[PDB]
């Protein structure tokens, strides 16, 4: 099936997945001298402090920490969202060395990993309904350099030897995802897709300007992962991610001057 190597890797999601060189793909490189600074949008609005964390899971191409979203409990709202979204997960993106990792580029900068906060729009009911809809998600996507240790990251990392392998989870409730994100709220935001098979082109990108620091110990773990299963061997979760994709007829917006 699909994943990250020579033979299965972006190069070749197309064939399966024909939208892979769909006209709304992501990620993007964010070009910031052409970005426009735009008036219309409103304040972003991140409410997670009623968030309900639920389980982390390795599903063989990344690692994923799932939330309660049977209600309104954490949301996000404003910016060029219409209506309320919600949160139902988060997961990461990043490399096998600090200089390769996101998904996002910034002036063509890779940083050591990024993560996604994804959000389905709630007019939609579900978020298997939300993903066949133009303005079904809109995922927030959070730079990650190596620097200073992030504190509200830790809980993540020492759990992370518990789910080593593809399809093991752990519980992991009473985690306040308000730890992984930077000061400032200032963002870029296009419309896109999911950078993963199915690849659908239901996402309003939410893209923070502020990385957050994590310490080499930190990342080092993440690549301690394994995309395998279970009693085969070891080939090590890194580099699970895409490139830059054609921006074609899009403009990325952006929040502040
Ligand atoms: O916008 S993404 O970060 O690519 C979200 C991906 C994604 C999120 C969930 Br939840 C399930 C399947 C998926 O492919
Ligand atoms: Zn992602």
């Amino acid at each position: 099936h699909w994943g990250y190597g020579k033979h299965n890797g972006p190069e070749h999601w197309h064939k399966d997945f024909p939208i892979a060189k769909g006209e709304r793909q992501s990620p993007v490189d964010i070009d910031t001298h052409t970005a426009k600074y735009d008036p219309s949008l409103k304040p972003l609005s991140v409410s997670y402090d009623q968030a309900t964390s639920l389980r982390i899971l390795n599903n063989g191409h990344s690692f994923q920490v799932e939330f309660d979203d049977s209600q309104d409990k954490a949301v996000l709202k404003g910016g060029p969202l219409d209506g309320t979204y919600r949160l139902i997960q988060f997961h990461f993106h990043w490399g096998s060395l600090d200089g390769q990792g996101s998904e996002h580029t910034v002036d063509k900068k890779k940083y050591a990993a990024e993560l996604h906060l994804v959000h389905w729009n709630t007019k939609y009911g579900d978020f298997g309904k939300a993903v066949q809809q133009p303005d079904g998600l809109a995922v927030l996507g959070i730079f990650l350099k190596v620097g200073s240790a992030k504190p509200g990251l830790q809980k993540v990392v020492d759990v992370l030897d518990s789910i080593k392998t593809k399809g093991k989870s752990a519980d992991f409730t009473n985690f306040d995802p308000r730890g992984l994100l930077p000061e400032s709220l200032d963002y870029w935001t296009y419309p896109g897709s999911l950078t993963t098979p199915p690849l659908l082109e239901c996402v309003t990108w939410i893209v923070l300007k502020e990385p957050i620091s994590v310490s080499s110990e930190q990342v080092l773990k993440f690549r301690k992962l394994n995309f395998n299963g279970e009693g085969e061997p070891e080939e090590l979760m890194v580099d699970n991610w895409r490139p830059a994709q054609p921006l074609k007829n899009r403009q990325i917006k952006a929040s502040f001057k």
